[PDB]
């Protein structure tokens, strides 16, 4: 079973915790990777309900279950906020454009 769903894609909580964790340090290190820069700033305007604070910040999951490290970063995103906690998982996969919807 998957605690999270994104599309197609199956992700357990050590999966998330891996990305997470990859992402902030990151973070912490005033780093980034890819051509889209990962992790970056995450805006809220569609209302997800996150029950935690903002800022948040965006980093890619990935279906393989390796950390990202550049290259095409697929549909999938693990939203983190200021404080490393977790805030939601997120997908490209279902809707319009560069929006999002939240993982099952
Ligand atoms: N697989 C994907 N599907 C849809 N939009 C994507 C995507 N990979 C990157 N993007 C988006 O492409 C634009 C450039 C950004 O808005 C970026 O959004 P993101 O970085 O929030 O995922
Ligand atoms: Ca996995």
């Amino acid at each position: 079973a998957c605690d999270y769903t994104c599309g197609s894609n199956c992700y357990s909580s050590s999966d998330v915790s891996t990305a997470q964790a990859a992402g902030y340090k990151l973070h912490e290190d005033g780093e980034t990777v890819g051509s889209n820069s990962y992790p970056h700033k995450y805006n809220n305007w569609e209302g997800f309900d996150f029950s935690v604070s903002s800022p948040y910040y965006e980093w890619p999951i990935l279906s393989s279950g390796d950390v990202y490290s550049g290259g095409s970063p697929g549909a999938d995103r693990v939203v983190f906020n200021e404080n490393n906690q977790l805030a939601g998982v997120i997908t490209h996969t279902g809707a319009s454009g560069n929006n999002f919807v939240e993982c099952t």
